[PDB]
């Protein structure tokens, strides 16, 4: 069975000081040792906590670019994320699509180059208010999934996991409930198995990206077709924990 996943993405958050405490309270809680757990800190704070993080949490990039080195002022590569001893990527975050206008192919160039480079991805994907009032969901998905099946092989699925934001229900006022996420999550492994394979689909972690907290958690983990969370300002929280722990 797929591997339950939970990874935190701390966005643009945290001090030396916080994320002492943050680390310190993971490093001594009591995890289901079931459940692959992520972090991604900003990423000046990376050593920091790559550092001081217990080995049974592996840490992320929050992005990085297409490139292995060069003349691009600002940007990271995988291969120095792999340098650092980083394992895993964060790409095609709503916030870097909408906001930095990352486009569907430079996100599938991203993972690409990551995935080839010996990175793990987390992939994301989802759909805004406006695309879902029209019925799009699946078109939304489809569209970038396909962006992304068209640079990467089927082979190359073995190391991502898609996450779903639903971006109609992240900052709008509008909240989605466990059986909304389980319909698209459910259609986002029916597209893998039509356009990739059945054993992608069957294999491919699919987390959800929405709002999730140590009071939903639990409901959320007992869908089907959740295989975790991309969890948001929880993952600074204590209850973090919960979330890892959801299937207990």
């Amino acid at each position: 069975a797929r591997k339950f996943f939970v990874g935190g993405n701390w966005k643009m958050n945290g001090s030396k000081a916080s994320i002492k405490s943050l680390v310190e309270t993971l490093n001594a809680s009591k995890l289901d040792n079931k459940t692959e757990v992520v972090v991604a800190p900003p990423a000046i704070y990376l050593p920091q906590v790559r550092q001081a993080l217990r080995k049974d949490i592996q840490v992320a990039a929050q992005n990085c670019y297409t490139k292995a080195s060069g003349a691009f002022t600002g940007e990271i590569s995988p291969e120095m994320l792999k340098d650092l001893g980083i394992p895993w990527v964060i790409l095609g975050h709503s916030e870097r699509r909408h906001i930095f206008g990352e486009s569907d192919e430079f996100v599938a160039e991203k993972v690409k180059y990551a995935l080839d480079q010996g990175l793990k991805v987390i992939a994301c994907i989802g759909e805004t208010l406006e695309e879902r009032e029209a019925g799009k969901t699946m078109e939304v998905c489809a569209r970038q999934l396909k962006a992304i099946a068209k640079k990467i092989s089927e082979s190359d699925w073995s190391n991502v996991v898609i996450a779903y934001e639903p971006v109609w229900a992240i900052g709008t006022g509008k909240v989605a409930t466990p059986e909304q996420a389980q319909e698209v999550h459910a259609a986002i492994r029916k597209w893998l198995a039509e356009n990739v394979s059945a054993e992608v689909a069957e294999s491919t972690r699919i987390i959800y990206g929405g709002s999730v907290n140590g009071g939903n958690c639990a409901e959320l983990a007992k869908q089907p077709d959740i295989d975790g969370f991309l969890v948001g300002g929880a993952s600074l929280k204590p209850e973090f924990v919960d979330i890892i722990n959801a299937r207990k």
